[PDB]
């Protein structure tokens, strides 16, 4: 596919820089994908409504109901816009949590960091899946497909590099994922 005009080599971009800490690298990248997705979803919010998306899905057979096991335990079957708002607000709350993503160098990453990072990442994946399945038309109208595709490719190379999401969670975009990159024959 076509990459954005300003993108670089994504396979190299996701590798852990020599001398850098793994937890910190995942933290920096996770913050970045949250921003990339926030940016992309923002461009199509007027096309993702209560009426266009009465439920959160990535194709009919993959429906998502929101729950975070703390504030909301009983899964909520809401519209995509509300589901994504719940989701992104939840991810942002984790990112702003000083005990999870330490703002001070004298504070180590918590023991459950990786687990929290993986949970964030698997959830962010769902926004890409909904966008591709329900709004690729609006993406094409804005002529921003390169941005969505490059961001998604970057995201997938990153999670594959560190095995951060299990294959099964990626089901709705597995075909696309298998097409990413290329066999050198
Ligand atoms: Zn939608």
């Amino acid at each position: 596919m076509e990459a954005t005009l300003g993108s670089g080599n994504l396979r190299q971009a996701v590798m852990l820089p020599e001398g850098e800490d793994l937890n910190e690298w995942i933290a920096v990248n996770t913050v970045d994908f949250f921003n990339q997705i926030n940016m992309l979803y923002g461009t199509i919010t007027e096309f993702c409504t209560e009426a266009s998306c009465p439920v959160m899905s990535a194709g009919p057979r993959y429906e998502y109901h929101w729950a975070d096991g703390t504030n909301i335990k009983k899964p909520i079957k809401c519209s995509a816009p509300k589901y994504i708002d719940y989701l992104m607000t939840w991810v942002q709350d984790q990112l702003d949590d000083e005990t999870l993503f330490p703002s001070k160098i004298g504070v180590p990453f918590p023991k459950n960091f990786m687990s929290v990072a993986k949970t964030i990442l698997k959830r962010l994946f769902r926004v890409y899946a909904h966008i591709y399945h329900q709004h690729f038309d609006s993406v094409m109208q804005l002529q921003e497909e390169a941005h969505l595709n490059t961001s998604f490719k970057h995201f997938i190379f990153f999670v594959q590099e560190f095995n951060l999401i299990d294959r099964r969670e990626l089901a709705p975009l597995q075909e696309l994922i298998e097409k990413l990159g290329s066999k050198d024959r």
